[PDB]
């Protein structure tokens, strides 16, 4: 099977919960040594400990991905712990609906968090992936990068930039043996709150979801494993939308 | 004919030369009073003076569109001179090919110059547009916003952000009576290699872009918003 990550070393950011946590655990089961990072150090550590107790190799670190010193520390930690970097999953991000008249600090922060952080981490990881014989970068984007709605000036525009960055930097790092792809997830039921996801909003989301259920973090992690494995060795510059056939407003 | 800009007041940024200059002069000939701005004071004044000599209404002023005090000065100059704002053409921008390992300040500057500037100018103009009964915003983007190539990490990604900003803020400002569109222009004369994949077999003129700009800012486009119109002879140059 080509769907393994044998001898890989994967950095997974923002991974104390949700999609990032599922990606970290799945990648470790598939053979990768995993560097789990999160804004809360205790949460990254809990994921890494669970991986180790299940028979895998992992460490957990605090990382504010918007801080250059934190970014450099994560790169160094991966090299100090496992000797190389071959996979980078840029899952850290955030934001959401905001009014058109938002303060410019809010608009700029969407870009610092969703885009500048993962571009810089990609810059820092790429020389190490080339030295290791090749690698894969995976960006977790959002369906907002392709869809259009109210209150999306910062969130939608920053995620659109993530999508197009993915397509373009594939040309820059392909000759170094590095693939770059993105996943745009639909609405995920994992870690969603029952008060935020009460049956009337769930019914309204499922009305435009052909497959009749909301997503799970493991769905995204399965697609992430595919895109970071030799099974996707000739796939680069792609944005894969995982959303059950539809959209969830 | 609703292809005119009668009684309009249009701010046009980056208008000292090329597309911006053509849009300013075209918009004035179509009936608009034009606030011509450029990073270079002399470039903006020269175009505004040439418009006035040809019989139009125009003022020119320096504006670094990445400087908040400059942005506010342009809004105030439009209101002081002409009493309202109904059209904003965001043509100021820049950048180009850069290596993947560029300094981070280069990457961030692409977004400050190409995106943050025109979002903030859109925020500043919109309440005045709403009070005037409606308006049109036009963003001059780039074909790099939808194309994929080497050395495009900052330029391509920032122009893609401009395109998607256009699509999304159309939802926010439509209820204020404001349309928002973009143009992605092809290579303009200011050869057989650049034209090898251009169906119409010629380079563009600045006037080609200005004609499309005039349409999209005119009542003839009163029900068009959120669109990115590519004006490039059917293909990609170079």
């Amino acid at each position: 099977s080509p769907f393994h990550l044998n001898d890989a070393v994967a950095i997974v950011t923002g991974a104390a919960a949700g999609i990032g946590r599922a990606i970290a655990g799945t990648f470790a089961k598939a053979g990768a040594s995993v560097v789990v990072t999160d804004l809360k150090s205790e949460g990254a550590e809990a994921v890494a400990a669970a991986i180790r107790q299940a028979g895998g190799k992992a460490i957990g670190l605090e990382c504010n991905v918007t801080d250059e010193q934190h970014r450099e520390a994560v790169i160094k930690a991966a090299l100090d712990q496992f000797g190389k970097i071959t996979v980078l999953v840029n899952n850290a991000g955030g934001g959401g609906p905001k009014p058109f008249d938002m303060p410019m600090s809010d608009f700029e922060w969407a870009f610092k968090l969703n885009l500048f952080s993962l571009f810089r981490l990609s810059q820092l990881a790429a020389p190490h992936m080339q030295k290791a014989g090749g690698g894969a970068i995976l960006n977790i984007s959002s369906m907002a990068g392709e869809n259009t709605n109210v209150r999306m000036a910062s969130y939608g525009s920053s995620k659109a930039a993530v999508n197009h960055l993915t397509r373009n930097i594939a040309f820059d790092v392909g000759p170094m043996g590095i693939r770059v792809n993105a996943i745009a997830p639909g609405a995920i039921k994992t870690d969603a709150l029952a008060t935020v996801l009460t049956p009337e909003i769930e019914r309204a989301m499922l009305k435009h979801t052909p497959l009749g259920r909301l997503g799970e973090a493991q769905d995204i992690a399965n697609a992430a494993l595919f895109l970071c494995s030799p099974a996707a060795a000739w796939i680069s510059g792609q944005v894969l939308t995982v959303s059950g056939g539809g959209v969830q407003e």
